[PDB]
Parts: structure tokens; C-alpha cells; sequence
């Protein structure tokens, strides 16, 4: 309704699905759509890789070397030929949407194919990890490739993190990236009411102004997070987002609760 007017609006495509996690209540728009996730999947693989390894452990270092590098890793770039611990890895990918941080999680989870696998056992058989990054964000309408359906997505993102294999610890740690990270800052938490606590991750692929954010969405009083999905592209292979409409379209779902 409102979301088809903000499709008028900002003549895009609105992806939701978002879950009050308390109540079990969905919101839904597009939700069995598919979308380039982009950058919002580090958060799925950091949490992947947060179930396997204890905040304890998240000491361990991992060598990086020129041949881990990719483009627009801010942090990881200065680390060729250097240690870092998964820690910092995770850090990195989250706060600084790191490229290569984020395919070395992928790399310590075991692959694309093991990320693949955890997808089915959490009856995620729509997200549809193919290619590391930056390939990963080279969206086509025509290809499955990297993408997911808002509720796929949602769904997995509720059930890998919402509830809840995560030790408290490893839990509080990517969640506090995530309310913490300052990038997301123009999406939903824009849209949402300012007593809201959310932690986001964002996304933005090279093709079809694909731009995403996925957030645990905190309405004051509440602390069972809204899990909340928003997947946006538009028409043209060089288009430009507007992330006001994202900002819009969270505004809008966060009503419904
Ligand atoms: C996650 O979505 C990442 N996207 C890309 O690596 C592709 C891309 C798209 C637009 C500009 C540059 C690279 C990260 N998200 C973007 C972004 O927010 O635009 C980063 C440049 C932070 S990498």
C-alpha cells in the first residue's frame, strides 16, 4: 500500500520482511522476491563463523597475504604479509564493510560451499552465496547469483542470530558492530523512530542501484529485537540509490509494530 507509493516515490523496487521476534508478527512486500544481497551477507557469514568459534578463541590470527586482497578493504588492505586475529577480521568486515575481511570469514568457515550448507540446515534453500567478493556484487536481474528473497534472508538472519545459537558474548559482540556501525547511519536508523536502538548492516552492489539494509531493529522498552529486511534496486544497470528510501521504507514498517 503505502510501500507501492514509495515505489512511485522513488521509482524502485521495495524488498520486506521483518519479524517482531516477541510476537512472532511479519511484515512482508516483495518478501519471495530475489535481491543482490550485497554487503548485508557479512553479517550471515560473521555470525556463521561466531557459532564455530568461541568469543574466547576469537583470538586466533590468520595470516593475510596480497593474494586475500580485494578491492574496498579499508582495514585488511594493511595487512598483507601481516597476522590478524578473526576478531579484528570480523571487526573489520562489520564496522568497515571490509571485502577482504569478509572472504577470509567465508574462507574460515570452510567456503562458500560450507556457508551453503549451514543455509540448508536452517531450511535457507533460497540465499544463494556463488562468489566472493567483489564478484559477489555483480548483479544481474537475470542471475540468482548472491541473491536472496527479504524473507529467506530475514528468516535465516532471525534464526542464526534473533534465536539463537550465539554464546551471550558473541552475540553482545556482533550485535554492538552492528548498533555501533556508523555507516548504516543513512538506511534505517534514519527511518526509524530515534528511541529505537537498531544494528544494521548495509549493502550496496555495483549494478541496479542495489542498495540493502538488514537490522535488529529495538523499539524503546522492547528487547526482543524486529528483524528487519529491506532490499532496494531500480530498473537501470547505472542507476543511483536514494537511501531516503530506505530511510521511508522502515519508517513505514516500523508502524506496524
Ligand atoms: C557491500 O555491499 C560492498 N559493496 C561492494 O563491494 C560493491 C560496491 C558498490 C558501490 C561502490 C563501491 C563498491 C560494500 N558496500 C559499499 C558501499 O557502501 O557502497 C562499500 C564501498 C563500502 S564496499
Amino acid at each position: 500500500k503505502e510501500l507501492n507509493d514509495l515505489e512511485k516515490k522513488y521509482n524502485a523496487h521495495i524488498g520486506v520482511y521483518a519479524l517482531d521476534t516477541k510476537s512472532g508478527k511479519e511484515v512482508k512486500f516483495n518478501s519471495d522476491k530475489r535481491f543482490a544481497y550485497a554487503s548485508t551477507s557479512k553479517a550471515i557469514n560473521s555470525a556463521i563463523l561466531l557459532e564455530q568459534v568461541p568469543y574466547n578463541k576469537l583470538n586466533k590470527k590468520v595470516h593475510i597475504n596480497k593474494d586475500d586482497i580485494v578491492a574496498y578493504s579499508p582495514i585488511l588492505e594493511k595487512y598483507v604479509g601481516k597476522d590478524i586475529t578473526l576478531k579484528a577480521l570480523i571487526e573489520a568486515s562489520m564496522t568497515y564493510s571490509d571485502n577482504t575481511a569478509n572472504n577470509k570469514i567465508i574462507k574460515e568457515i570452510g567456503g562458500i560451499k560450507k556457508v551453503k550448507q549451514r543455509l540448508k540446515e536452517l531450511g535457507d534453500k533460497v540465499t544463494n552465496p556463488v562468489r566472493y567478493d567483489i564478484e559477489l556484487q555483480y548483479y544481474s536481474p537475470k542471475s540468482k547469483k548472491d541473491t536472496s528473497t527479504p524473507a529467506a534472508f530475514g528468516k535465516t538472519l532471525n534464526k542464526l542470530i534473533a534465536n539463537g545459537k550465539l554464546s551471550k558474548e558473541n552475540k553482545k559482540f556482533l550485535l554492538d558492530l552492528m548498533l555501533n556501525n556508523k555507516s548504516g547511519d543513512t538506511l534505517i536508523k534514519d527511518g526509524v523512530p530515534k528511541d529505537y536502538k537498531v544494528a544494521d548492516k548495509s549493502g550496496q552492489a555495483i549494478t541496479y542501484a542495489s542498495r540493502n539494509d538488514v537490522a535488529f531493529v529495538y523499539p524503546k522498552g522492547q528487547s526482543e529485537p524486529i528483524v528487519l529486511v529491506i532490499f532496494t534496486n531500480k530498473d537501470n544497470k547505472s542507476d543511483k540509490p536514494n537511501d531516503k528510501l530506505i530511510s521511508e521504507t522502515a519508517k513505514s514498517v516500523m508502524k506496524e509494530f
